[PDB]
């Protein structure tokens, strides 16, 4: 089969994620430590914010420059504050994030309120401009319907995200195919220079795949490198390494 | 009653204090609350960075807006890594700390190095320009000589401390009356607009008593205000309201 070509691409897309809130100095270490695997660098690790200066020097130390360090900010509930998920993005950006993904204010935009998503992702934006990416969680678990997750993806895109992502992992529906479609589909229609991130639920190479083939079907083969595709996971990891032998 | 007039003085200089990192949201939210105590406001509240924005909103929604946020940096070990502290310390003042409790590298001070010690005060202290306070908490229960205290003092002033602070209350031996003598005189001889805090085993009025009329005896009895005095405690607070009949 085409499983283990998957797995090394996968890998690679990962963003290896650690987000207990109970991590300790030497777990993240660690985290840095398995980036660095055996097949292969992942594109970064994914922690919570006040772990990143201990991962910068781990990450440093072991001279992995290209592995990058994303956090999370209004996590995971999503919530309509904005002074709150401002001033937790510009926190991450201050201890030295390389990416901050965002909790998109999900229930207000099923409530019908458009204008706390994009001021939002708008401000954010502009506190990680020469710092950080911003990646959008939309929640599609949560948003059910395709019409809610094309406009959440498309008002994420047009306020400023440079990723946009489904889920924090944190609720009963995650990362599916369907809501993976759609996101794929605002990218290929809006700016393909806005990246992709399926998280929660992606088990192993076989669910990998399922994301691959989308963004390839809609975006063309070429299309989903590090800086456009990425994979938001953590126990993935060990099944694409035995997955490739290691 | 005297001892009612210290129990009222010392809860009006408190520091409210709230590091088991594990807090809730709902607990933070509580600590706020207490804060707003029958007897007054403390002067503050002291917790872990992460939970300064929920704070903030908090101390807003009971309309408190004159309770300071404290928060802690380098803390508790007080390690000798300059780029971690000032990464901590940029990200506490971007989550929206009112006041930066540092801790100083005293072990590397007892080790000969005096420039680490500067040099790490000083760029926490420009990193709160304009936005915090920054306390320097020396950890006199482990420099222990009086010439190792003195220095410590010395040092945090010079390189820019807004306050001098005993201990975390993490080691043997937190605040004593010893060493509120010897940092209060530097202070008295050296910058009259550094202020103190006394941290750690402050357990009620007559402890508080003991602190106060130092810093009356050696700066006068009309030096120590909320600007330049206070406790860092935590159970003080149920035993002040006890002594004042709440």
């Amino acid at each position: 089969s085409d499983i283990k070509a998957v797995a090394q691409r996968a890998l690679s897309l990962m963003d290896l994620t650690s987000l207990t809130n109970t991590e300790t100095d030497q777990e993240i270490i660690d985290l840095c430590r398995q980036a660095k695997s055996p097949a292969g660098e992942t594109a970064a690790i994914c922690i919570f914010p006040r772990f990143i200066p201990v991962a910068k020097k781990a990450l440093k130390a072991q001279q992995t420059p290209h592995i990058k360090i994303a956090t999370v900010t209004n996590f995971p509930q999503g919530n309509d504050d904005l002074d709150i998920a401002l001033a937790e993005t510009r926190a991450a950006v201050a201890y030295g994030a390389d990416e901050v993904d965002l909790v998109f204010p999900y229930r207000a935009l099923i409530q019908g309120n458009e204008t706390i998503g994009f001021d939002m992702v708008k401000v954010c934006k502009q506190a990680c401009s020469g710092n950080a990416k911003l990646k959008v969680i939309i929640e599609t678990g949560e948003l059910k319907s395709e019409e809610l997750i094309r406009k959440a993806s498309e008002i994420a895109i047009n306020a400023g995200a440079d990723f946009i992502k489904t889920s924090t992992g944190k609720v009963a529906i995650n990362a599916t195919p369907e809501a993976a479609k759609v996101m794929l589909t605002v990218i290929k229609n809006k700016n393909t220079a806005v990246g992709f991130k399926p998280a929660g639920g992606v088990r192993n190479a076989d669910d990998a795949a399922i994301y691959l083939d989308l963004a390839d079907n809609i975006l063309g083969n070429e299309w989903a490198d590090a800086n456009h595709f990425r994979f938001g996971a953590s126990s993935l990891l060990i099944s694409l390494l035995d997955t490739l032998g290691h």
